C-alpha cells in the first residue's frame, strides 16, 4: 500500500479509488453493472482495486487469447485466491500452477465424451421423477416456483452421477443424503481485508460449513469401502506419471463437482424456462423439433440430444444473457508484455463476461432474447473469445459437455409432456440479484399446463 498510483503510472485509466476499499463502493448495482459502464466510460481496457488490490480489466479478442491459452501454463495459471478454505485448497478450481495441471490430468479422462455417454441411462432416469413430481403441480392449477422442482431434479442428477444414490429429494424424504447437500456479507469482508485470510486459515473456519465436510469425507470412505458408473468410481478407477488422487483429495473433488452441477445446471434450466415463456413461439418451435426427432415423446439418447439444433441455440442464446460465471479472471504470475502492453507482476487481469455478452458493438439488440443469432448459418461470425460462458483454454469448465447434456436431457422430457405460461406473480422483466451471483431477483414462478 498505497498500490493506488499503479494504473495512474502504466497509463492505464480507471476509477479512481478511495482509500482502503478502491472502488468497491461501485460494488452496489452488482459487479455487471460496474463492467458495462467501465466498457463504455474507459473503452479496451481499464483498472481498477478491489481493496488493495489491483484489477486490469481486457476486452481485446486477441489479447484474451493471448492470457487464456496462449500464455496459460506460463503466466496466468491460477486465478484470484479466496478463502478460508482449509482441505480444500487440493480441489481443482482452487488448486494452483503444478497441484492443478496434476490434479486437471487425473480428472480429464472423466469428463470425455465416451465416459458421458455411458452416463446417459442413468440421468435418463430422474427426468421421469421430474415430470411426476411436475404433474403433481400441474393437475393443481397452482403456479410453480422453478428453482425448487429444478434443483430437485439438478440434486437428483449429481447424486447419482456421482456416488450413485437414488432419492427423490423433492418428496422422498429426509433422506440421509438430502440434508448434509442442503448446505449446499462475509465475502465482501475478504476483499478490505484479504489480510486476514491467513488468520483464519489457521482458525480452520471453513468457509464450507466444517461439519458438511465431515459428513461426506466420512460419507466418501463410506462408499470407498464398501465397494471395494459414476463419478467417484471413475475417480477411484484412477487412483489404482502422477501420484495417484489421495483420499480426501478424491473427497474435495467431489464437493467441487456438487457446487457445480447444483445451482448451476439449476439456475440456468430456469433462465431457460422463463425467456421460453416469455417467447411463445421460440417454445412451439423447439417442441415440434423435439416431436419430429422424438416421435411419440421416444425417450432422448445421447445422439439424439446432440441432434437437436435448436435446442442447442436456446440452450447458448440463453447462456449468452444469463452467464452464471460473470466473469473469467487470472493471477499474473510474472512481468509480461501482451499485445503490446505491460503487465507488471501480482496484478488480477479479468475478462468481462457479462458485458460482452451484452455488448451492442458485437451484439445486435443485445438485451433481446434471439437464438437465430445461433443458427448454423450465423453462429460462424461469433467471435469465440467474446462468447465464453465456459471459458478458454486449459482451464476451462472441464465439466461443459456434461453440463450441456444433462441440462439438454432435462428440457426434451419436459417440453415434451408441458407447456410453460407466465402467471400474473411472474416478474417481466425478469431483473438480476443486485447481489453478487448470477441468479434472478425474485425467485421465477410460471403457470405450467400438460399437453
Ligand atoms: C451450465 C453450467 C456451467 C457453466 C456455464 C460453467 C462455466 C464455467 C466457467 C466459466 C468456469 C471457469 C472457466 C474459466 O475460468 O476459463 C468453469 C470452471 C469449472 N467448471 Fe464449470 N460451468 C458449468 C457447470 C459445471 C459442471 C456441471 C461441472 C461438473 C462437475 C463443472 C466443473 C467445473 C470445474 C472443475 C471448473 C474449474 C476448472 C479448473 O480450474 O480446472 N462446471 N465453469
Ligand atoms: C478463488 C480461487 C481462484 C482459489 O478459486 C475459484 O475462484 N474458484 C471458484 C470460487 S467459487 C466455488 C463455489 C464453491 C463453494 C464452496 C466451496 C468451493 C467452491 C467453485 O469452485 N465452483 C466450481 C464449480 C463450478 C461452478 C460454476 C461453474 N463451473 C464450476 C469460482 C469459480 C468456479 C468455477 C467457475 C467460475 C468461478
Amino acid at each position: 500500500t498505497h498500490s493506488h498510483g499503479l494504473f495512474k503510472k502504466l497509463g492505464i485509466p480507471g476509477p479512481t479509488p478511495l482509500p482502503f476499499l478502491g472502488n468497491i463502493l461501485s460494488y452496489h448495482k452488482g459487479f455487471c453493472m460496474f463492467d458495462m459502464e467501465c466498457h463504455k466510460k474507459y473503452g479496451k481496457v481499464w483498472g481498477f482495486y478491489d481493496g488493495q488490490q489491483p484489477v486490469l480489466a481486457i476486452t481485446d479478442p486477441d489479447m484474451i487469447k493471448t492470457v487464456l491459452v496462449k500464455e496459460c501454463y506460463s503466466v496466468f495459471t491460477n486465478r484470484r485466491p479466496f478463502g478460508p478454505v482449509g482441505f480444500m485448497k487440493s480441489a481443482i478450481s482452487i488448486a494452483e500452477d503444478e497441484e492443478w495441471k496434476r490434479l486437471r490430468s487425473l480428472l480429464s479422462p472423466t469428463f470425455t465424451s465416451g465416459k458421458l455417454k455411458e452416463m446417459v441411462p442413468i440421468i435418463a432416469q430422474y427426468g421421469d421423477v421430474l415430470v411426476r413430481n411436475l404433474r403433481r403441480e400441474a393437475e393443481t392449477g397452482k403456479p410453480v416456483t422453478l428453482k425448487d422442482v429444478f434443483g430437485a431434479y439438478s440434486m437428483d442428477v449429481i447424486t447419482s452421477t456421482s456416488f450413485g444414490v437414488n432419492i427423490d429429494s423433492l418428496n422422498n424424504p429426509q433422506d440421509p443424503f438430502v440434508e448434509n447437500t442442503k448446505k449446499l456479507p462475509f465475502f465482501l469482508s475478504i476483499t478490505v481485508f484479504p489480510f486476514l485470510i491467513p488468520i483464519l486459515e489457521v482458525l480452520n473456519i471453513c468457509v464450507f460449513p466444517r461439519e458438511v465436510t465431515n459428513f461426506l469425507r466420512k460419507s466418501v470412505k463410506r462408499m470407498k469401502e464398501s465397494r471395494l458408473v459414476d463419478f467417484l468410481q471413475l475417480m477411484i478407477d484412477s487412483q489404482n506419471s502422477h501420484k495417484a488422487l489421495s483420499d480426501l483429495e478424491l473427497v474435495a473433488q467431489s464437493i467441487i463437482f456438487i457446487f457445480a452441477g447444483y445451482e448451476t445446471t439449476s439456475s440456468v434450466l430456469s433462465f431457460i424456462m422463463y425467456e421460453l415463456a416469455t417467447h411463445p413461439d421460440v417454445q412451439q418451435k423447439l417442441q415440434e423439433e423435439i416431436d419430429a426427432v422424438l416421435p411419440n415423446k421416444a425417450p432422448p439418447t445421447y445422439d439424439t440430444v446432440l441432434q437437436m439444433e435448436y435446442l442447442d441455440m436456446v440452450v447458448n442464446e440463453t447462456l449468452r444473457l444469463f452467464p452464471i460465471a460473470m466473469r473469467l479472471e487470472r493471477v499474473c504470475k510474472k512481468d509480461v508484455e501482451i499485445n503490446g502492453m505491460f503487465i507488471p507482476k501480482g496484478v488480477v487481469v479479468m475478462i468481462p463476461s457479462y458485458a460482452l455478452h451484452r455488448d451492442p458493438k458485437y451484439w445486435t439488440e443485445p438485451e433481446k432474447f434471439l437464438p437465430e443469432r445461433f443458427s448454423k448459418k450465423n453462429k460462424d461470425n461469433i467471435d469465440p473469445y467474446i462468447y465464453t460462458p465456459f471459458g478458454s483454454g486449459p482451464r476451462n469448465c472441464i465439466g461443459m459437455r456434461f453440463a450441456l447434456m444433462n441440462m439438454k436431457l432435462a428440457l426434451i422430457r419436459v417440453l415434451q409432456n408441458f407447456s410453460f405460461k407466465p402467471c400474473k406473480e411472474t416478474q417481466i422483466p425478469l431483473k438480476l440479484s443486485l447481489g453478487g451471483l448470477l441468479q434472478p431477483e425474485k425467485p421465477v414462478v410460471l403457470k405450467v399446463e400438460s399437453r
